[PDB]
């Protein structure tokens, strides 16, 4: 509360460490469905169904331009990428499986780096 604070967690490396995680996600072999925004002119249903599209390139641009206020807002966009994927793709599809794999990969890196 006013003039009563928990001890200051060092957040000075968060930007660099989120960039590293994101590099590792970008270079995973199953990243291909997620590298670029879904083409809303060529993919029927995507625009109406997926209210907040997100992809790795868009996260990279937001990161590089100071549009994440803190590491939690970064994790929310990464998770959004996988939540969107599950909303639109069957579990038993190459893209559906890609999404589950990437989410697992991300969540481990996240825990190991920050928890």
């Amino acid at each position: 509360s006013m003039s009563v604070k928990k001890p200051k967690r060092d957040d000075s490396k968060d930007l660099a460490l989120c960039s590293m995680i994101l590099t590792e996600m970008e270079t995973h072999e199953d990243a291909w469905p997620f590298l670029l925004p879904v083409n809303l002119k060529l993919v029927p249903g995507y625009k109406k169904v997926i209210k907040k599209p997100m992809d790795f390139s868009t996260i990279r641009e937001k990161l590089s331009s100071g549009q994440y206020p803190n590491l939690e807002t970064f994790a929310l966009d990464v998770r959004l990428v996988f939540d969107n994927c599950e909303t639109f793709n069957e579990d038993d599809s190459d893209i559906g499986r890609a999404g589950h794999n990437m989410r697992k990969y991300f969540e481990k890196k996240w825990t190991d780096t920050f928890k």
